[PDB]
Order: C-alpha cells, then sequence, then structure tokens
C-alpha cells in the first residue's frame, strides 16, 4: 500500500524521508537546482492545515526513485519546514492550472 498517493504516484515514507533529505540539505547550504530553483518557498495560498509551523519550503519528488537534480520535476512536491518537519505531500494532478491538492 502507499503511504501517499498523488494521481497514479505511489509513494512510500522512505521515498519522501529521502526526497526530503536531499532537498533540506540544498535549503541549509544555500543553493537550488533546477530552471525553477528548487528548493523554494511555499506560500501555501491554497491554505493547507499543516501540523508544523511556516516557513515552507516546496521540493520535487519524483516516481521515478530518483532524487531531483534538475529538468521537469513532474507534478508531485513535498514540503518541509526550517526544521527539517515535513508538512505534507502535494500535487498538481488533479488540480486546476497550477494549484496543488494533498496527496491521500
Ligand atoms: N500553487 C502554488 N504555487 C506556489 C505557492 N508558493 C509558491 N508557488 C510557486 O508558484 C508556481 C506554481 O506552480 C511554482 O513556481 P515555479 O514555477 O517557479 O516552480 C510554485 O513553486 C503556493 O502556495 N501555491
Ligand atoms: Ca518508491
Amino acid at each position: 500500500a502507499c503511504d501517499y498517493t498523488c494521481g497514479s504516484n505511489c509513494y512510500s515514507s522512505s521515498d519522501v524521508s529521502t526526497a526530503q533529505a536531499a532537498g533540506y540539505k540544498l535549503h541549509e547550504d544555500g543553493e537550488t537546482v533546477g530552471s525553477n530553483s528548487y528548493p523554494h518557498k511555499y506560500n501555501n495560498y491554497e491554505g493547507f492545515d499543516f501540523s508544523v509551523s511556516s516557513p515552507y519550503y516546496e521540493w520535487p519528488i519524483l516516481s521515478s526513485g530518483d532524487v531531483y537534480s534538475g529538468g521537469s520535476p513532474g507534478a508531485d512536491r513535498v514540503v518541509f519546514n526550517e526544521n527539517n518537519q515535513l508538512a505534507g505531500v502535494i500535487t498538481h494532478t488533479g488540480a486546476s492550472g497550477n494549484n496543488f491538492v494533498e496527496c491521500t
């Protein structure tokens, strides 16, 4: 069973932890990857009720199992905060335009 389901993409807690770790490291070092500069601030315009405090940062999680290193980020993201706490897993899949919905 999937711990997080984003559309047809299936993720386990291990997938999420691995992606989060890579993203948080880049954030700590003040570096970015990709044309859209990840990780970067996630403003939460959607208004999700996260259990952890802001600021939030978004980092792509890939269905391939690889850690994001550039190119297309796909539709899925892991959102973490300043204390490397997981806020949640979100996706563009099933959402209008460039909005997000939570992965179930
Ligand atoms: N939908 C949405 N996009 C946000 C939010 N905060 C920042 N963004 C950015 O606005 C764009 C929405 O797809 C993305 O930028 P990017 O295209 O540079 O990756 C996304 O990172 C937010 O809370 N909601
Ligand atoms: Ca996996």
